[PDB]
C-alpha cells in the first residue's frame, strides 16, 4: 500500500556551477568544470587537479559568525537543500513540520576540519582544538542543521555508503514517503574531500588520475587511455513529496521517482566484479520495484568514474540487464565534465537525470575520443544527444562493493 | 500488510565484556567498565577515563592481514556482526544470500586511523599514507568487509545519526525487512573515538565529566552532580529475521521489534529542549509503529548520558508521554556502568532492552544517589530489580536533535 513520489524541489553546488540551472548549462555545453586545485599546495602529489566548487558564497545562505563553526561539506549540503526547498515552492507550517524530515549524507563529511583539528592538536595540543569540532564535521549534521534552520521535525538522518551516499539517501528517503514515514523528504549528499588526506589517501591507493598536464582531459570513462577517476566537490539535494500532497498545493513536479534498487557485490572491498554481477543486480531490483520492462529505459547516467575495472564492468552490467536494447538506449557519464563528487555524485546525477527527462537530451560523454574493446554501445560521445527520454536511470556503486540505482520518469 | 521481524542473534564488545552474556552479567551486577585511559598519554586533556574494550582479540574472527588494514571501530564491528551470525544459526546459501542485507553504522569511523595517516602527512607528507587509509577508515565497510566476508548481497547500507547510529540502523533494517526489502538484516553500531579528537573534540565542547579522580563514580544518570557523559568504545549487532523465515529454519527467537520511531528536534545542533518535546514525539511514533498503549510499557532503556540537560529533557518526555503510567514503569540508564558507547550506544542497549525481557529484569542505573530535582520516577536506583516486563523501549538523542526510540516485545 506504498504512495507515488515525485521531485518537486532541485539544488546544487558543482564544479560546473553554484547552482542547477548554470551546472545544467555546462553540461548540455561538454564545459569541463576540471582544474588545477589553488586552495593548498599539491608539489608533492601525484594529482594536483579536481573539480573546485569556484566562487561559492555561504554569505547568500548563512552568517559569516554561524558558517566559521560549519566544514565545507556542511556549507555545500546546506547550500543546495536550502535552493531545493526555495525551488519546491513549500511552505513549512505547524500542521506539516512532523511531515517534513531530511536524508541528506556524505561519504567521508567534515574532512578538511578533521585535518585541521589534528594539525592543532599534533603542532599544539588538545586546548586548541575547537569547541565546535564535532557539531561541525560529522556527517548527519547537514540534515541537522537543514531541521535546524527550516523548522523540519520529520524523519532526521545521514546515510554513508561511499560513492553510493547520493543515491542510496534519495531512494531510501522515497522509501520513508512511500511508506508513510513522511510526506516530503530533503535528500541528497554532500562532498568536500579535497583536502590532504582526501587527494593523499585516494592517491596512496593509486585510484585518482595523474593526468596533471591536462586536467580538463584527464576524467574519460570508457576511452582507451582513462586512468582513474577525479576527486570533485560539491553538493545535491532534491525535494521528494508524496504524489496526492504534491497534486493538492499545485506543485511543479519535474518527475517521478519509480524504482529503487540497492545490492552487494560481497565481492571485494574496491574492484567491483569483471561482469558487473551485483550492478546488473541492483539495475534488475529498481526495474523490477517500477514495474518496468528493460525495453522502457531510454538514459542511463552511468557511475562512469573513469577507473580501468569500473567503466568495462558497467558495460557489461549493461549488456546483461538490457540485452539487445543496450544498443537502443543512451548511456553517458556527466563525470567526463563534472569528475566524481564521492558521497555527492548520486545525488548530482539525479538530478542531471531528471534535467534529461525535462529537456529529452541525453547529456554527453566528453574526451570519448577512443572506446576501449567492447565499449561499443551509443555512449553519446563529445556532444549533447536530444532524444526521447521517457525512463531515465542513474547509477552509483561504493567501496564495500555498494550499489545503488534510481529509476525516474516523465510525470504525465 | 508488513511483516512481523524477530531478534534471532545478537553480539558484543562492550567495556564489561567481550560477547553478549559477559557484559550482561556486569550490567546485572552494577559492574562499572570505566577506568583510566592507558592506551593515550591523555596528561594536557581535562578527561584522562573512559569505557575501553579489554582484552579484544581480533584473531578470533580475522587473519593478521584481513585486519591490520582496518580501524578497530570496524574490527568492533565485524566481531559483534559475527557474534550475532554464529548465534543465530543462520546459514548463507545461494538460496537465500540476495536477501541477507547488512546495515552497521558508526558515529564519526575511524578516527584513530585518520590521526594516524595525519601524523605520516604532516610530518613526511602525502606518500607514508597507508594506500588501505579509505577502504579501511570509512563508515560503510562495517557493512562491506561483514557482506564481503559472509557473501551478503541483500541491502548494504550504513547510517551515521551521531548518538542515535545504533537505533536508527536497527530499526531501518526492521523497516527493509517488515517491506519485503529482505528477510534478514544484520544492524547496529561500532564506535572507537578514544583518541585525542575523540576525548580532545568533546573535551573542547564540554561535554565529558571530569570527575578524574572517581572513573567508575564519573557516569551518574539522574544524579544532581552529574558534570557531563563518559566516552565508551565497542559494537553492537542484532540478527533481524522476518517471523516465518525465523519459524521455518527453527530459529531461537529472542523478542520481536514491534515499533520504531523517528523524529527531529529541530531545536539545537548539541542541545536538547527542556521539555524533551522531540523525544516524546518519536516515542509515541515507535508506540503509534507498534499500536500500543503508553500503559504497555514496562521498561525504558533511557538514553540517560549523565549530562545535565539531557537527563531532566528525558525525564519530563517520558512524563508527558506516559502521565500515571510514568510512576508504574521501571527506566534505567545502563551507561551509568557502560558509559556512552557513541554509535554503538543504540545497539548494545537495543540488545540490553531484549534481555530485560528474557530475564524479566530492570538493569540498574548505578551511581544514582542523590536524584536531581524531578528526577522521582522509579530509575531502578543502584540494583537490578527484577520485575514483569513484557514490553521495553530503548531511546537515542544526537548532535542536530537527530531521536530514534526501538519498541521489543516478549515473543509468544
Ligand atoms: C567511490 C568510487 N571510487 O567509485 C568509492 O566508494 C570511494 O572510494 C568513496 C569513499 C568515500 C568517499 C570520501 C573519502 C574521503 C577520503
Ligand atoms: C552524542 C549525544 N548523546 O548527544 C552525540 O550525538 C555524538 O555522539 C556526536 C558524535 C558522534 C560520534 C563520533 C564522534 C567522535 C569524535
Amino acid at each position: 500500500s506504498r504512495r507515488r513520489v515525485v521531485i518537486t524541489g532541485m539544488g546544487m553546488l558543482s564544479p560546473l556551477g553554484l547552482d542547477v540551472p548554470s551546472s545544467w548549462e555546462g553540461i548540455l555545453a561538454g564545459r569541463s568544470g576540471i582544474a588545477p586545485i589553488e586552495h593548498m599546495d599539491l608539489s608533492a602529489y601525484s594529482t594536483r587537479f579536481g573539480g573546485s566548487v569556484k566562487g561559492f558564497n555561504v554569505e547568500e545562505y548563512l552568517s559569516a559568525k554561524e558558517a566559521r563553526k560549519l566544514d565545507l561539506f556542511i556549507q555545500y549540503g546546506l547550500a543546495a537543500s536550502f535552493q531545493a526547498v526555495r525551488d519546491s515552492g513549500l511552505e513549512v507550517t505547524d500542521a506539516n513540520r512532523e511531515r517534513i524530515g531530511v536524508s541528506m549524507g556524505s561519504g567521508i563529511g567534515g574532512l578538511t576540519n578533521i585535518e585541521n583539528n589534528c594539525r592543532s592538536l599534533f603542532e599544539q595540543g588538545p586546548r586548541r582544538i575547537s569547541p565546535f569540532f564535532v557539531p561541525g564535521s560529522i556527517i548527519n549534521m547537514v540534515s541537522g542543521f537543514l531541521s535546524i534552520h527550516l523548522g523540519l521535525q520529520g524523519p532526521n538522518y545521514a546515510l554513508t555508503t561511499a560513492c553510493t551516499t547520493g543515491t542510496h539517501s534519495i531512494g531510501m528517503a522515497a522509501r520513508n514517503i512511500a511508506y508513510g514515514e513522511a510526506d516530503v523528504m530533503v535528500a541528497g549528499g554532500s562532498e568536500m574531500a579535497a583536502c590532504g588526506l582526501g587527494l593523499g589517501g585516494f592517491g596512496a591507493a593509486r585510484a585518482l588520475s595523474t593526468r596533471n598536464d591536462e586536467p580538463t582531459r584527464a576524467s574519460r570513462p570508457w576511452d582507451r587511455d582513462r586512468d582513474g577517476f577525479v576527486l570533485s566537490d560539491g553538493s545535491g539535494a532534491l525535494v521528494l513529496e508524496e504524489l496526492e500532497h504534491a497534486r493538492a498545493r499545485g506543485a511543479r513536479i519535474y518527475a517521478e521517482l519509480v524504482g529503487f534498487g540497492m545490492s552487494g557485490d560481497a565481492f571485494h572491498m574496491t574492484a567491483p566484479p569483471e561482469d558487473g554481477a551485483g550492478a546488473a543486480r541492483c539495475m534488475k531490483n529498481a526495474l523490477r520495484d517500477a514495474g518496468l520492462d528493460p525495453r522502457q529505459v531510454d538514459y542511463i547516467n552511468a557511475h562512469g568514474t573513469s577507473t580501468p575495472a569500473g567503466d568495462i564492468a558497467e558495460i557489461a552490467a549493461v549488456k546483461s540487464v538490457f540485452g539487445e536494447h543496450a544498443h537502443a538506449l543512451s548511456m553517458s557519464s556527466t563525470k567526463s565534465m563534472t569528475g566524481h563528487l564521492l558521497g555527492a555524485a548520486g545525488a548530482v546525477e539525479a538530478i542531471f537525470s531528471v534535467l534529461a527527462l525535462r529537456d529529452q537530451v541525453a547529456p554527453p560523454t566528453i574526451n570519448l575520443d577512443n572506446p576501449d574493446e567492447g565499449c561499443d554501445l551509443d555512449l553519446v560521445a563529445h556532444e549533447a544527444k536530444p532524444r526521447k527520454i521517457d525512463v531515465a536511470l542513474s547509477n552509483s556503486f561504493g567501496f564495500g562493493g555498494t550499489n545503488g540505482t534510481l529509476v525516474f520518469r516523465r510525470f504525465a
